[PDB]
C-alpha cells in the first residue's frame, strides 16, 4: 500500500481494496501522513462516495488509538447524542439538550461532542458555558457516568492522535469524509444512539457502520438538512439493529408535532445557546422544546431497541412521554444542576 | 472567496464561477496556500474535471510569476515539443528528440521541460547527458535560441514560485490538473507547439486553453497511453486552429509507417536515452527513428498552421520530409553539437 496507489484508486472512482482506507488512516493518526497527503485522501475518498466498508476502517483504526474509559464504567445500555454538525443552519444545540433530557428520564447517557466546527456554537461551547466540566479524562468521565448518569467525551481529550486530521479539517474547510468519524467514534462505545448526519448521502454510510457493530441506533437527516430529528418538515431515519438497516420516513405530526420554521430554532453564541438550554429546561413551551422532546425521545427509542421489548410505534409514545415528564418535573434542570455540581466538586 | 467556498463548489461537482481558480493558483504562487489547501485543490479540479477557461486561468497566473524572455529575443513562429509526461511507458525521450530535428530543420523551438517525474529519464536528464547546459536564464536561453535555433527553458529555473505546487505533486504523486501546467507555461509563450498529454480525457481541455490565446497547435494523446504521437496504434489529435478545436484520429500507416510495438520504443537511464539520441541523430534507421520524424512532422505541421490557408495532409507530407532531410543532411546532428558548443562557451 502507498499514497500514490490509495489516490490513484479513489481519483479514478473506484472503491478501495479492504485494508487500504485502514493503512490510509493508520499512516494519519501516526502522525506518518504529509499534510497533502491527508487533505488529498480526504477530499479523493468524498468525491468517489465513501462506502460503509471504507468509513468503517477509518473510524475502527481511529477507535484503535483513542483513550478508552476504564473496564466495567460504560452500562451496556448507555446511549449517545450526537451529529456529523455542519447542517450549515446554526441552531440551538439540540443534541446537547436531547442528551440532558435523556439522562434525566434515567437513560445512562456517554456523550461525544467537540467545539462548533462551523457554526457559532458548538455542544462543547455551550456546555462550558453552563457551567459542565468538558475537559474530564476517562476516569472522571466514568465517575460522571455513575454519579450523575450522564458524561461527556471531549473529542479533542480522548481522540489526541487525530490531531494531523483536525488541523487539515480546519485548513481545508470543505466538509469531507472526516466529518463523519466524530459521531462514529465515541471513545466510550455506547451501543446505542441518536446520530445526525448533515449529508443526506452519507447517512446511509454511517448506519452501515454502525450495523456491522451490535448497535441500536437511529441515524436520522431532517428533511430539510438538520443532523437532527427536524419538526420543520419529515425527517429520513436509518433504523440499524441487529446488524441490519430499516430505512423510513419520519413524520413528527403523526405524533401532534405542529410544523416549525427552521428560524424558530436558530441560536447565537455561547452564551445565548446556554441561555436557550436554561430556558427549555425551566418548561418552557415552544419550537426548541418541541425538537428537543422530539430528539431526547428518539435516543429514548434507540436505547430501547437494545433489550427489545417494544415496538416501533409504542416505544415512540412511551419515548416523548418520557421526555416530556423528565423536562416537567424538573429532572433534566435538576440533572444539569447536579452535573454543574458534580464538575465544581472537582 | 476562500478555500470552503471554491472546494465546496468542486466536491459538489460544480465548474467554478470565473475568477475562482485564478484566486486559487495566485494563493499557491505567493506562498499563501497551505500545503493541505494546495492538495485538495489539486485532487478536487481533477476529480470534478476541469475546464479549459479554469486551465487556463490556473496557466495565466502561473505565467504572471515566470520569469520571461528579453524582449524581442524570441521569434513570432516558434514552437515548443513538450508533453505532460506520466504516460508510465518509460520511453526514449520523443519530444526532446523531435525538438532537435524540428529546429534542424529551420524552426525556431524554445522548449520547456523538466527532468522525470515518473520516468527514469525526462528530457531535461537526457540533454544533461549529452553535454547540453540545461540550467541557463532569459538572456542565455534567450542567445542560444539567436545562435543555435533552439532554447530549453527548464521549468524550475523559470517558475521559482511554483515551488510549492511542485512540492505537494511530490508528495500526492498521483496525477492531477497540476500535470498539466508545464507544457501550457511555456515562459517564452511560442504561439505553436506539439504537445502531448498521457491524459485522454484533459487533451481536450489543454487544446481549448490553446485555442482560447489563438495558438497554432497539436495537443496529441496515442491511443496506446503515449503523450507523443505513437507508431504502434492511431493517436488522438484535438489541431487547434483560429481559436477553434478539431478531434481527429490519425494513422501514421497512411505515410507509410508500420506498426511498431512498445518496447521498440523502450529507453532507460540518462545515458543510455542519450546514446538514443546520437543513434538517432546520426541516421540510424529503425522504430525509435520513425517516431522521432511522425513528431518532428506534427511540430512542423503545428508551425505552418501559423498562418493561411493550406490542408492537412500535404503539410504532413512536407513536415515529414523535412524531419527526414534534416536527419540526412547531418543538420540535427550538427545542431546538438553548435548547442553542446554554445554551452561550453558560457564560461568564456
Ligand atoms: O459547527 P457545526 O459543524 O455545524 O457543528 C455543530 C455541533 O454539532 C456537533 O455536535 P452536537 O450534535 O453534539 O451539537 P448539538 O448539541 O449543537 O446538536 C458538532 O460536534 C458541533 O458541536
Ligand atoms: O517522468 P514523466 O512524468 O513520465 O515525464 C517524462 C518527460 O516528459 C515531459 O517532458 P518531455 O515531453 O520534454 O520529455 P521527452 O523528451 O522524454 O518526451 C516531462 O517534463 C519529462 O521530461
Ligand atoms: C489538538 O489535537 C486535536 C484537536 C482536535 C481533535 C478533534 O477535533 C477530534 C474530532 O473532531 C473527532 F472527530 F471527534 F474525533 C482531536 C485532537
Ligand atoms: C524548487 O522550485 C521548483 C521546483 C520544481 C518546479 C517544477 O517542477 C516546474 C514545473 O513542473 C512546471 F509546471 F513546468 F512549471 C518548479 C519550481
Ligand atoms: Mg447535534
Ligand atoms: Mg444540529
Ligand atoms: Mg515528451
Ligand atoms: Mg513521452
Amino acid at each position: 500500500p502507498s499514497w500514490p496507489q490509495i489516490l490513484g484508486r479513489l481519483t479514478d472512482n473506484r472503491d478501495l481494496a479492504r485494508g487500504q482506507a485502514a493503512w490510509a488512516m493508520d499512516q494519519i493518526m501516526t502522525g506518518n501522513a504529509r499534510p497533502a497527503q491527508i487533505a488529498a485522501f480526504a477530499v479523493a475518498m468524498t468525491m468517489k462516495a465513501p462506502t460503509a466498508d471504507e468509513v468503517g476502517e477509518l473510524a475502527g483504526v481511529m477507535l484503535s488509538h483513542a483513550h478508552p474509559l476504564p473496564a466495567d464504567t460504560v452500562p451496556d445500555d448507555a446511549v449517545d447524542v450526537v451529529g456529523t454538525g455542519g447542517d450549515g443552519v446554526n441552531t440551538v444545540n439540540l443534541s446537547t439538550m436531547a442528551a440532558i433530557v435523556v439522562a434525566a428520564a434515567g437513560v445512562p447517557v456517554v456523550k461525544h461532542g467537540n467545539r462548533a466546527a462551523s457554526s457559532l456554537s458548538g455542544g462543547a461551547d455551550t456546555l462550558e458555558a453552563l457551567g459542565v466540566r468538558i475537559d474530564l479524562g476517562p476516569d472522571l468521565v466514568a465517575r460522571s457516568l455513575a454519579e450523575v448518569g450522564i458524561g461527556f467525551c471531549f473529542a479533542p481529550r480522548f481522540h489526541p492522535s487525530y490531531r494531523h486530521a483536525a488541523a487539515v479539517r480546519r485548513e481545508i474547510g470543505v466538509p469531507t469524509v472526516f466529518n463523519l468519524l466524530g459521531p462514529l467514534t465515541n471513545p466510550a462505545r455506547p451501543r446505542a444512539g441518536l446520530i445526525g448526519c448533515a449529508f443526506a448521502d452519507l447517512a446511509e454510510v454511517m448506519a452501515g457502520v454502525f450495523a456491522a457493530r451490535r448497535s441500536s441506533v437511529l441515524v436520522v437527516h431532517g428533511d430539510d438538512g438538520l443532523d437532527e430529528l427536524t419538526t420543520t418538515t419529515t425527517s429520513t431515519i436509518w433504523r440499524v439493529a441487529a446488524g441490519s438497516v430499516d430505512k423510513l420516513t419520519f413524520d413528527p405530526a403523526g405524533f401532534g408535532f405542529a410544523r416549525a420554521q427552521l428560524d424558530q430554532l436558530a441560536g447565537g453564541d455561547a452564551q445565548a445557546n446556554a441561555a436557550a438550554v436554561r430556558a427549555v429546561l425551566g418548561g418552557a413551551r415552544g419550537p426548541v422544546r418541541d425538537a428537543v422532546v422530539l430528539n431526547a425521545a428518539g435516543a429514548i427509542v434507540a436505547h430501547a431497541g437494545l433489550s427489545s421489548r417494544a415496538e416501533w410505534l409504542p416505544a415512540w409514545e412511551e419515548g416523548l412521554r418520557r421526555a416530556s415528564a423528565a423536562i416537567d418535573t424538573g429532572a433534566a434542570e435538576q440533572l444539569l444542576a447536579r452535573w454543574v455540581r458534580f464538575g465544581r466538586q472537582i
